[PDB]
């Protein structure tokens, strides 16, 4: 089937067999192999032998170090320029711009960056051709969700970074058994490359191969393809997490009729013997991980974890909104994780965990800001910049966006249904973000329409997750602003459509705010474990208790309704104060944001709620 041996890469397979691969799967491999020209091809099987042999290569290449104080834990230091998820260099490739983002009025579209196919082909042919020269191309077959379960998707990611192969084994279900399940079914085509072929023309920092100048993350929903280049950190290289489970999954969810959201899933049990499942949509670095692994301070309550990031939901035959966690591990922020704040996380990241950009102690341990843990006498600390660090300098020993990669099965409070194929019925949805002043601690929506409005009106201060800096209160609807896969206007309609399904059991909607400060800069709520006091009020409302009070913005707990025993000193007046001067400006910014960003694709019900809220606030 060829004139010269220039298309048959059989003599470059160090593991596996191109013959054992399905038809369309093999064509996808040899196609990019001819374009990227890898030195070798490594078809993954996910076995322990492969994972152990994969670690030795990175260690012998100066990429990762071994943390001797813990059982099979490794540290990795990356290039200082590749530490976050570049939102500015992320594009969605569709034929019509209206499919990706709503055509704005005058202003620019914050709800995504659209790029044409012609402009994408010009940049595509200017990067990949020859990027894997002298490297190994790993074929990674993973599965988002339990194998054989409903709404379970399979993908094939080709990459040249063993740091990606090791992480993909932790975050997804990858191995040979995934190929047997796929057979002749569809699969998302993923392609990743660091962009540093051999010989190296640019010296690498910390042996971290990257190309910041040419970093590009593109999505093609029409082709079911995902193409990333240049980067190699979290959501940029782990295509199954952000690019697949959210952006592309949202497009499929709109076509097929389910939901793909950036929410956590946690079940809570009360002293009376009842258990309910909740979901929370918080922006990055806003409190999703600490909430799903919470150690409550109330006796008789038990909180178990199902997920901390991705959530795929869909109605069932009985009218329930069941959800599953398509992921297999955890990829949460490191700084601030201590025994007092998130004790469940400390128990999980002590074995089979890969750390990144965190400080290392002399005795082989880990260290980061907010760890709140004394060291033994004579122990030194090495910052993430590979330098000797002391608490007297200004350089932090660990990067703000430094992460840990740990399997989900090792969590002590993992819910015994995190891999069930049918999912868990969700009875509540929680919105919120980092709002320093104005937003009360917690309130409840008035209806399903007003609830959707609450999610669309989410705002929060810029944190340390993307490339945003400063204390700016920007908009972030549904905590999905950086992960919208199609038109946001149609997105708001997809949620409002859930109120039309027959025998629909719609869940309640709440808005919280743990970060409301006072006039001095001190948090009015301790948070973390004490957040269970707020979750208790949400549990009773679901059962139908009469503990709510009507306000111009929603339902707030009545007096003597929150279990504040043991505290008593919390300033309740300022923690639930609704100022008329504040909410008259808040709606002003909400009115200007919706008209400029959604424009003609804004549903009438979202506008009817905007007028309803404005009217009620003017009557104060
Ligand atoms: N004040 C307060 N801070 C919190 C709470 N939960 C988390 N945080 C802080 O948020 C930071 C990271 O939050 P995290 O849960 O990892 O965010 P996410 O996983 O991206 O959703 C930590 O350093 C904590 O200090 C809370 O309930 N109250
Ligand atoms: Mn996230
Ligand atoms: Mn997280
Ligand atoms: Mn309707």
């Amino acid at each position: 089937p060829q004139l010269h041996n220039g298309l048959d890469f059989s003599a470059k397979v160090i593991q596996g067999s191109l013959d054992s691969l399905p038809q369309e799967v093999r064509k996808f491999v040899e196609g990019n192999a001819q374009l990227c020209q890898p030195e070798y091809i490594h078809i993954c099987d996910g076995s322990e032998e492969e994972y152990g042999r994969l670690l030795a290569h990175m260690q012998e290449e100066g990429v990762i170090r071994k943390l001797k104080k813990y059982d099979n834990c490794w540290l990795a230091l990356t290039d200082p320029r590749d530490v976050a998820r570049i939102e500015s260099k992320t594009v969605i490739i569709t034929q019509e711009q209206r499919d990706t983002v709503p055509i704005p009025k005058s202003g620019q579209s914050q709800l995504g960056r659209w790029m044409s196919e012609e402009d994408f082909e010009k940049a595509f042919n200017a990067r990949f051709p020859g990027c894997m020269k002298g490297r190994t191309m790993y074929v990674i077959p993973f599965s988002m969700g339990p194998l054989g379960s409903p709404l379970a998707k399979i993908g094939i990611e080709l990459t040249d970074s063993p740091y990606v192969v090791a992480s993909m084994r932790i975050m997804t279900r990858m191995g040979t058994s995934v190929l047997e399940a796929l057979g002749d079914g569809e699969f998302i085509k993923c392609l990743h490359s660091v962009g540093c072929p051999l010989p190296l023309k640019k010296p690498l920092v910390n042996n971290w191969a990257c190309n910041p100048e040419l970093t590009l993350i593109a999505h093609l929903p029409d082709r079911r393809e995902i193409i990333s280049f240049g980067s190699g950190y979290g959501g940029n290289s782990l295509l199954g997490k952000k690019c697949f489970a959210l952006r592309i999954a949202s497009r499929l969810a709109k076509e097929e009729g389910w939901l793909a959201e950036h929410m956590l899933i946690l079940g809570i049990t009360n002293p009376e013997g009842k258990k309910k499942y909740l979901a929370a949509a918080f922006p990055s670095a806003c409190g999703k991980t600490n909430l799903a692994m919470m150690n409550p301070t109330l006796p008789g309550w038990k909180v178990e974890c199902v997920g901390d990031d991705i959530a795929w939901m869909k109605f069932d035959a009985q009218g329930n909104l069941r959800a599953i966690n398509p992921e297999n591990g955890f990829f949460g922020v490191a700084p601030g994780t201590s025994v007092k704040t998130n004790p469940n996380a400390i128990k999980t990241i002590q074995k089979n965990t890969i750390f990144t950009n965190v400080a290392e102690t002399s005795d082989g341990g880990v260290y980061w800001e907010g760890i709140d843990e004394p060291l033994a006498p004579g122990v030194t600390i090495t910052s993430w910049k590979n330098k000797e660090w002391r608490p007297q300098d200004e350089e932090p020993c660990a990067h703000p966006n430094s992460r840990f990669c740990t399997p989900a099965s090792q969590c002590p409070i993992i819910d015994p249904a995190w891999e069930s194929p049918e999912g868990v019925p969700i009875e509540g949805i929680i919105f919120g973000g980092r709002r320093p002043a104005g937003v009360p601690l917690v309130y409840e929506a008035l209806s399903w329409q007003h609830g959707v409005f609450v999610g669309a009106a989410m705002r929060s201060e810029a944190t340390a997750a993307a490339e945003h800096k400063g204390k700016v209160i920007m908009h972030d609807p549904f905590a999905m602003r950086p992960f919208f896969g199609y038109n946001f206007g149609k997105y708001l309609a997809h949620w409002l459509s859930m109120a039309h399904r027959p025998a629909a059991k719609l869940p309640k909607i709440f808005h919280v705010n743990w970060f409301r400060k006072d006039k001095n800069g001190k948090f009015l709520w301790p948070g973390f474990g004490e957040n269970s006091r707020v979750l208790e009020w949400m549990f009773g409302r679901i059962e139908g208790e009469d503990s709510a009070k009507l306000t111009p913005i929603g339902y707030v707990p009545k007096e003597d309704a929150l279990n504040l025993k043991g505290l008593g000193d919390v300033n309740v007046e300022e923690l639930f104060g609704i100022s008329k001067e504040f909410w008259e400006k808040e709606v002003e910014e909400i009115d200007k944001y919706l008209e400029d960003q959604v424009n003609a694709d804004l549903p009438y019900e979202i506008e009817r709620e905007l007028r309803a809220l404005k009217q009620r606030i003017s009557q104060m």
